C-alpha cells in the first residue's frame, strides 16, 4: 500500500522528466490502483561514490541515500543514447542486490538513430527487469506506472550479475564480506567498495574493522582502481556488442 521509490541515474538521463511525469533532489508522491508511491529524485551521479575527491555534497547525499535510504525499488534511469557510459553505475546497483529496475529513457532519440537494442538479452545479463521508455511521452509514462505497480506487488525477481574480478581481488573480497553480512546491502558489494576505498562504507566501520580493510589494499599487487575499471568496462563492452545492433 505505501511504496518508497528512489530515482537514480546519471545527470541528463531524464530523471527529473520522469519524476515530474509520474508525480503530476526533489521529492513527491502519487497514487495508482489503490496504493501510494513516495518518489525521490536523487541528484545525478556517475558512480555510487563520494568522499574527498567526489567533492559535490549533492553527490555524497545521493551516494549515501542509495546506500541507506529506505526503498522498495530503485529506478535506475539510463540514457539509452549513451548506453555504455551509464550502465557502469547499473552494475554497481546490481552488486548491491537491492530491488531495482532499469529504465531505458530517450528511446525516441535512439530509434531515429537507427539503433535497435536487445532489451530481452540486456535483461539476461543485468539480471533485473529492463524497461524502455520516452519520459517526454505522456502515454508511456502512464503505462510505466502500471508496469511499476505490477512489479512491486508481484515482487521483483533478481539474478545476480556474473561479475568476477580475478582470484586475488576475489580473495580480498571474501576476506572482508565477514564484517558486512548484517547490512541491508550485499556484503560483497560493500566489500568491493571498501577495497575501492569508499568513504561512506569505510567511515561506518569500527575502528578495528577499519584498520582491517586497508591492510588488504596493501596486500593487492595490482592497482585496485585499475582492476575494477577494466573488469566492469570489459563486461560492459561485451554486453553492448551483444545487445546493440543496427
Ligand atoms: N529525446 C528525448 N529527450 C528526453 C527524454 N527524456 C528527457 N529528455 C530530455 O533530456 C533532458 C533531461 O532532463 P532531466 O529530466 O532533468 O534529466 P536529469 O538531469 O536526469 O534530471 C531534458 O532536456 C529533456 O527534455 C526522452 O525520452 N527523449
Ligand atoms: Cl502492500
Ligand atoms: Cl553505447
Amino acid at each position: 500500500m505505501k511504496y518508497q521509490v528512489l530515482t537514480v541515474g546519471n545527470p541528463n538521463s531524464g530523471k527529473t522528466t520522469l519524476f515530474n511525469g509520474l508525480t503530476g533532489k526533489k521529492t513527491g508522491s502519487f497514487v495508482h490502483a489503490g496504493d501510494e508511491f513516495s518518489l525521490t529524485d536523487l541528484p545525478g551521479i556517475y558512480a555510487l561514490d563520494s568522499g574527498n575527491d567526489s567533492n559535490s555534497i549533492d553527490e555524497s547525499i545521493a551516494s549515501r541515500a542509495v546506500l541507506t535510504h529506505p526503498a522498495d525499488v530503485i529506478i535506475n534511469v539510463v540514457d539509452a543514447t549513451c548506453l555504455e557510459r551509464s550502465l557502469y553505475m547499473t552494475l554497481q546497483l546490481r552488486e548491491l542486490r537491492r530491488p531495482m529496475i532499469v529504465v531505458l529513457n530517450k528511446m525516441d532519440a535512439l530509434k531515429r538513430e537507427r539503433v535497435h537494442l536487445d532489451l530481452k538479452q540486456l535483461e539476461a545479463f543485468l539480471g533485473c527487469p529492463v524497461l524502455a521508455l520516452s519520459a517526454t511521452n505522456k502515454e508511456q509514462v502512464r503505462r510505466f506506472k502500471e508496469k511499476l505497480h505490477k512489479l512491486l506487488v508481484q515482487g521483483i525477481a533478481l539474478k545476480q550479475i556474473e561479475l568476477h574480478y580475478g582470484a586475488e581481488f576475489e580473495s580480498l573480497i571474501h576476506e572482508l564480506e565477514p564484517m558486512f553480512a548484517e547490512q541491508a546491502v550485499s556484503a560483497r558489494a560493500l566489500a568491493i567498495r571498501a577495497l575501492e576505498n569508499d568513504r561512506l562504507v569505510i567511515n561506518g566501520l569500527k575502528e578495528a574493522e577499519r584498520q582491517n580493510v586497508e591492510q588488504r589494499q596493501h596486500e593487492c599487487q595490482v592497482d585496485i582502481d585499475l582492476l575494477v575499471a577494466n573488469v566492469r568496462y570489459t563486461y560492459l563492452h561485451e554486453l553492448c556488442t551483444h545487445v546493440r545492433r543496427t
